């Protein structure tokens, strides 16, 4: 039996926002280790942390996702689970509240791993889950980015289960004005994350773009399984390398098989919080992490 | 100034396919002897086995379960790691010319469906009737249910590395579902300091291994040669998945590698005045340029 570990990143502040949105990744985390302390899956557990992510409207997944372009909300999301490499991922899905759940019933109930548009909105349908009204996902501050960008990053989870299992999972609503129908790195195995029970999970978050070209959640655990360096050794190299070979920032959240953990960034802020054995660990930028205990 | 190299391949009637892929391997040698770049050479060897009415991608491409066609390609310059993908294209002739503008004209990697369709028309290419895409052999091989990718990977005379990769699925496959093939490190993966790669076969295997950047991956820490590095990437998905399929490999200083553990796999290289061809284990043929 190994100590159950669940780590949560958001994305990338007008201070009541800086404690509403430590607020909300340290809820998002205690709930993901609940569920592992309850006897459930790594992958349950990644699930529930990053829907209750995208449910929260200060962060950039689900309500509260950045606009497209068209003043629309797309959103991307994709689970692994690392015990048989099992995942599903969706792109482009509108008018949905929860895309990390349809992701999940991607992995479960079908054949394949990724859906996209109207094929993903098809097969929600055929989940049994609504379609709810494009507005309810957009807030006011999203309105105003959008029309400042014509003159925020992801959410994720990682988690190793009381089994040994390790999963990740990860959900965007993209990057504001946005080409209609741009694909980032959230959906993409390899980039957005990557669970593998022989090595750890990672999620990402940062400019997605350069996330795809170094498949950065991969990357970082190749330089894990190969030896002779830490969470922490493995997690700086593998954003060291984005940022000096195309100057791309991001930041990512990585659990070993182990239980090891590790939150890195290279961008200024990402928020982040994560839960083993009776402490909750969280923060933002370099000098405000804070460690409680759980209750 | 380093010799060029181009590979291309097919999925997974048998001299009309190796036709294909040796005239999309020359046809992309050519560019690179007239001194194009990796990426246009990869770009114009997909083209062409696009047009190909005999390769599912383009022209030719299997059938969705509504019997549609439902297109997905990707592109990659091992100089700066430029990328172009789209997935879920309908109704257009050349999914990895499209591939190739979304990466040389935004600043974006990836379009998907109906923005997809935007941006080809934005960039001045027409929609053609779907039903041109359709064959009578793919009408026919949808009933029964009720073939792969296409690739290229070159080295070019001033050693930049590239890959393409364009397929129309799976037969029957659901509507929307993705594949590897747009999916950068696993349809395929090109970086300088490494080399090329382009996969073909069964594709949620490939994605979950990240096939592609796997085979490099093994080719990187080096005293291993691109045949080894290609065993290690297709036997880690055979084993661990049970997944089947095939990969060519070039690596920045010329070797280069066709390999695969479905059975078969059409594919063609073209290096110092030779045309190397196969389908199988057995049939391999090597033939002067002319
Ligand atoms: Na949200
Ligand atoms: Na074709």
């Amino acid at each position: 039996h190994m100590e159950p570990v669940l780590v949560v990143h958001g994305g990338g502040i007008s201070c009541e926002r800086r404690q509403r949105v430590r607020q909300g990744v340290i809820r998002a985390a205690s709930l993901g280790h609940g569920v592992l302390r309850a006897g459930g899956s790594a992958v349950d557990a990644v699930e529930a942390a990053v829907a209750a992510l995208e449910d929260d409207a200060e962060f950039n997944a689900g309500h509260g996702s950045v606009l497209t372009e068209n003043g629309d909300v797309e959103m991307d999301a994709s689970i692994m689970d690392g015990r048989d490499l099992g995942a599903g991922a969706v792109s482009a899905v509108r008018c949905i509240a929860n895309p990390i759940k349809l992701a999940r019933l991607v992995m479960d109930k079908t054949p394949h791993c990724f859906l996209t548009g109207q094929g993903a909105a098809k097969f929600a349908a055929d989940m049994g889950i609504s379609e709810i009204p494009g507005e309810q996902l957009v807030t006011e501050r999203n309105r105003k980015r959008l029309e400042k960008e014509r003159q925020l990053g992801t959410v994720g989870a990682v988690a190793l289960d009381c089994k040994g299992n390790v999963a990740y999972a990860t959900s965007t609503g993209g990057i504001v004005n946005k080409m209609t129908g741009r694909v980032g790195d959230s959906p993409c195995i390899g980039s957005g994350g990557y669970a593998d029970n022989s090595i750890g999970a990672v999620s990402t978050t940062g400019h997605g773009e350069s996330i795809l070209k170094v498949n950065l959640a991969r990357l970082a655990l190749f330089h894990l399984e190969q030896g002779g360096k830490t969470v922490d050794e493995a997690a700086d190299l593998a954003l060291g390398y984005m940022k000096s070979r195309l100057k791309g920032l991001g930041g990512l959240i990585l659990v070993s098989r182990t239980g090891e953990w590790v939150a890195k960034w290279t961008s200024t802020s990402m928020p982040w919080a994560a839960v083993k054995g009776g402490k909750v660990h969280a923060g933002i930028d370099l000098n405000d992490t804070t460690v409680t205990d759980l209750c």
